[PDB]
């Protein structure tokens, strides 16, 4: 079995990609490219697709478990929101691809032990003024699920504790204070 089996994830997930266009509204920028559920092809569809780095500006891509869409209108991110990674211009160079990927990782091996599946997505965004990478969670009232998946994501991250991460709740950000700080 082992022989020719591929390996399954734990659960199927949907990348998608986002271009800033002014001829149209946000949510038709917003397109789904494929889905995958193994290991061999996550990687697969990784090996094929820019490096985050290498992406226009104004260009994101979305990592979400298949049936939510990167989106805060969906019944699983309405009520949640997101750790936020703030990078500066430097970092575009030496962070944003090792971050991005970690950032997969951690969502496809679902390293956030029995609150993983408090997680609804990742992304990330290219922006001229800065790039941002975050992790978006289902519950904006989930204490213990949030400061959990905050500390393990910073610690996956590498970041030093000289450095504070914060959690925004979506609600706050369609309408930007940080609810929670690790």
């Amino acid at each position: 079995p082992e022989h020719y089996i591929k390996h399954p994830l734990q659960n199927r997930w949907a990348l998608w990609f986002f271009k800033n266009d002014k001829s149209k509204t946000w949510q038709a920028n917003l397109r789904l490219i494929s889905k995958f559920d193994t290991v061999e092809d996550f990687w697969a569809l990784y090996n094929h697709i820019q490096l985050s780095s290498n992406l226009m500006p104004g260009c994101d891509y979305s990592l979400f478990k298949d049936g939510i869409e990167p989106m805060w209108e969906d019944e699983k991110n309405k009520r949640g929101g997101r750790w936020l990674i703030t990078l500066n211009k430097q970092q575009r160079r030496s962070d944003l691809d090792r971050f991005w990927l970690e950032t997969l990782l951690c969502l496809i091996g679902e390293s956030f032990d029995d609150y993983s599946d408090d997680v609804c997505g990742a992304v990330v965004n290219v922006r001229a003024k800065g790039d941002k990478i975050a992790i978006w969670t289902t519950e904006c009232e989930n204490r213990d699920a949030v400061t959990h998946i905050g500390r393990v994501y910073k610690e996956r991250l590498g970041l030093p504790p000289k450095i504070v991460i914060g959690y925004q709740s979506h609600a706050d950000t369609a309408t930007t204070k940080n609810r929670f700080v690790v």
